[PDB]
C-alpha cells in the first residue's frame, strides 16, 4: 500500500505479460509440427494476467495495462492522480521484458525480429489475415470495452470475493482467441509498445493506433458499467 | 436489481457470447497452419459465459440464453413474468454483435458470409460432418438438459458460493467440444439467430429447429433437477 | 441426502462423463483439419467431472466412477454398504449415454462402431500406440492411485472448502493427456463398460482388465492417503 | 504436520509432476496426427502442480521443486533447516516416476530413450529449437524469478485464501508455453534430474546447468518479493 511498491507490482505484471504472451508467440507458436498456434499464444497471454493478478493484484489491483488503468478511472474506480505513474511503470516493465525476449530470440540461427513482426500489432498488410483498418478499429473498441465491462463487474462490491483474477485473465485469453488473425491483438497499449520498438519498421508507424483505440475502447467500457450497471 | 439494468446485463452477456464464440469461429478457427480449430472455438465460447457470469451474473443471474432462462423457469428458479424480456434482451444483444462481427469479417478479401456458413447452426448438408436430423435432435436435447442440470446444481443453496460461473462456463466449452462437428453447436437459440440472419440462406430455414430443440431440452433439465435432485 | 436421489446424481454424472468424454472422441477428435485431437478429448473428459461435481457433488460426493467409490471406501471415506448401489448407478448411467451416443454417431455415412474402436480401452493391438500389457498395467495402477490421492487430499478437512471439483476434474484431464496413446485411458471401469458394449468385439474381451486394474489402483491410492498423509 | 508425512507429500507431488509432465511429452506430444504438441505438455505439467497443491499443499505447502523450496527460504517463508529433506524427497520421488515412465515407454516397438531425449532439458544442439547457452540462461533465470514472484504473492497473507494452487499451477503451464522450444523447460532441478538419468548421454553432462540456473533464478524471485513488495 506504498506507491513505490505498487509501481513495482505493475512494472512486474506488465513485464510478465509481455515476456509471457510475446515470448510464446515468438518462441513457440510457429515451431514446426509441435508448435502451440494462436490458441497457445492466447492461453499464455491470459495466464500472465491471472497468475500476476493473484500474485500482485492485492498490492496494486493488477492493471498491467494503460487501457485498463485509464478505464478504471473512467468507471470511477481509480483516481486521476495515480494514472500516469501506473501507465509509465507498465510501459517501462514491458520494455525490459521485450528486450530480454529479443536477446533470447536471437540465440537462434535465422531470427529476423524485423521480417517476422516480432509479434507486433498492425493493420492492413501488417495484419496477419490482412483485415482493413475498419476491421482493426471495431474489434479493439468492442474488445477493450468488453474487457473493462469484465474488470468492473468481476471486482464489483457484490461480486463474490477472490475470483476476479480468474474472470479477468480468462477474458484476456478469450480476447486473443477472437482478434489475433486481425491485428495480433493489442487491447494493451503497453504490450504493443514493447515489441514495436524491436520490429523497428512498420510497427512503430502504426503504434499510435494501438494507443488511441484500446484506451478509447476501455474508457467506454468503464463509462458503460459506471452509468448503466453498477447502481443499485 | 432494477430491471432496466438487468436487461442491459443480459443484452451485453449474450452480445459477448455471440461476438466471442462466433468471432473465434469466423476469424480464427480455419486460419491456415496456426488456427485454433474446433477446440479453440469451444474454449472461446465457454469463456464468454464464465467472464460475463462473473461480471454480470450477480446483477442478472447471467443467463445469456433463451434456453437457460426458459429452463430456469421450468426448474422453479425464474418467475414466468420476467422470461420474455430476458429472451428479447438476449436476442437483441446477439443481433448487434453478429452485425459488428460481419463488418469485421468483410474487412478481408474473399469473405463469403453465405458460402462459409458464418458459423451458423444446421443439420444434414448444413451439418459440418453431415449428421442426419435425428443426430442433431438427440445431441441438442441431451446437451441442453445436461447444461441446465449443471446450472441448477451449481447455483443450488448447498452448492458452495462463488464457483457457479466456472461450472457453468466450462460446461459450455464441454458442450462445444462434443457437438460442433454435428450441428456447429447451438444449445442457445439466441446464438443461432444472430448469425443465421447473416448467412441469409440455408441457416434461416433450419433456424426454427434450434429454437424448438434447445428449449425443450432445457425445460427437461430444469424438470429433472426440480423433481429428482433438489429435495432435501 | 436421500439415497434414491443420490443414485440419480451418480447415474447422471457418469452419464455426462461417458456422453462427453466419449462423444468428443468419436465425434470431434479426428474431424479432418479442425479436429480437437487427444488434447481436446482429455479436456472434455475432465470437464465432465468438474461441471458435474460442482452440480451434484454436494448431493452425492460426485464419484461417477466405480474405481473412485471403491477407493473412497479403502481410504475410510465411504461406507462399505453404499458401495454396490453407486457402482451400479454409475454403470447404468454410462450404458444409456453410450447408446445415445451410438445413435448419434450412426447419423453419419461410414460410421463403423467396430472398426474404429468407438473410443474403447484396450492393450496390445488394441492399444492406439501399440503398448504391451505391462505398459497398460503400470500406467493405470499409477494413474488410479494418484487420482485417488488427489480426491482424498482435495476433499480433506483441512483442504479449503469449495475447490475439490476443480482439483478432481483437472486431474481427470491430466490423466488423459498422459495415457491416451497407451490404452485410450480408463481409470474408470464404468467408462470402459459403456463403449465396450458397442465395439462388440475386441473391447469386451479386454474389458475385465479395466475393471481389475483401475480398482486395485484406486484402493492403493486410498490406502496411501489413509495411512500415510491424513494424520494429524 | 509431522515431517515424515510432509516428506511423503513432497515425494508424491514431485512424483506426479515428473510422471505427468514427462509422461505427456514422451507418450503423447508427438503421436502422429492427433498428438497434443507443446501446448498439451505445458498443460499436463501445470496440472501436476495444481491437483497436487490442492491435494497435499495443505500438508507440506506443495513445493515439488528444489528451486521453489530454496526460493521460499530466500523470501523468508521456509526455514533453512527443512530445506535439504524436501529437496531430497522431491529428487527421490522424481526418480521413481521417471523409472516407471521408462518401463511404460519401452512397452512400444522403437522406443529409444537416448535418441529422443526422453524429454530431457538441454541447451545448444540439445535445445529442441537450437538456442545458444545465453538463451537458455536468461529464460530460466527470468522464468524462475517470476515463478517465485507468483508463489510469494499468491500465498501472501493478504492474498484471499484458497486460490494459490490455481495461481501457482497455471504459472507452471505458462512457463512451459514460453520456454519449451528453448530448453524443453526445467525451472525444476528435480524434473531435469529424473529424465536425465534415463537419457544417459548428453542430458547428464548439461544437468548441472539446470541445478544452478533455476535455483539462482528462484532465490532472486524470493529476494524481490521479500524486500520490494511484501511490506506493508
Amino acid at each position: 500500500s506504498h506507491m513505490f511498491r505498487k509501481l513495482a507490482a505493475e512494472s512486474f505484471g506488465t513485464f510478465w505479460l509481455v515476456f509471457g504472451g510475446s515470448g510464446s508467440a515468438v518462441l513457440a507458436a510457429g515451431f514446426p509440427e509441435l508448435g502451440i498456434g494462436f490458441a497457445g499464444v492466447a492461453l499464455a497471454f491470459g495466464l500472465t494476467v491471472l497468475t500476476m493478478a493473484f500474485a500482485v493484484g492485492h498490492i496494486s489491483g493488477g492493471h498491467f495495462n494503460p487501457a485498463v488503468t485509464i478505464g478504471l478511472w473512467a468507471g470511477g474506480r481509480f483516481p486521476a492522480k495515480e494514472v500516469v505513474g501506473y501507465v509509465i511503470a507498465q510501459v517501462v516493465g514491458g520494455i525490459v521484458a521485450a528486450a530480454l525476449l529479443y536477446l533470447i530470440a536471437s540465440g537462434k540461427t535465422g531470427f529476423d525480429a524485423a521480417a517476422s513482426g516480432f509479434a507486433s500489432n498492425g493493420y492492413g498488410e501488417h495484419s496477419p489475415g490482412g483485415y482493413s483498418m475498419l476491421s482493426a478499429l471495431v474489434v479493439e473498441l468492442v474488445l477493450s470495452a468488453g474487457f473493462l465491462l469484465v474488470i468492473h463487474g468481476a471486482t464489483d462490491k457484490f461480486a463474490p470475493a477472490g475470483f476476479a483474477p480468474i474472470a479477468i485473465g480468462l477474458a484476456c485469453t478469450l480476447i486473443h482467441l477472437i482478434s489475433i488473425p486481425v491485428t495480433n491483438t493489442s487491447v494493451n497499449p503497453a504490450r504493443s509498445t514493447a515489441v514495436a520498438i524491436f520490429q523497428g519498421g512498420w510497427a512503430l508507424e502504426q503504434l499510435w493506433f494501438f494507443w488511441v483505440v484500446p484506451i478509447v475502447g476501455g474508457i467506454i467500457g468503464g463509462l458503460i458499467y459506471r452509468t448503466l450497471l453498477e447502481k443499485r
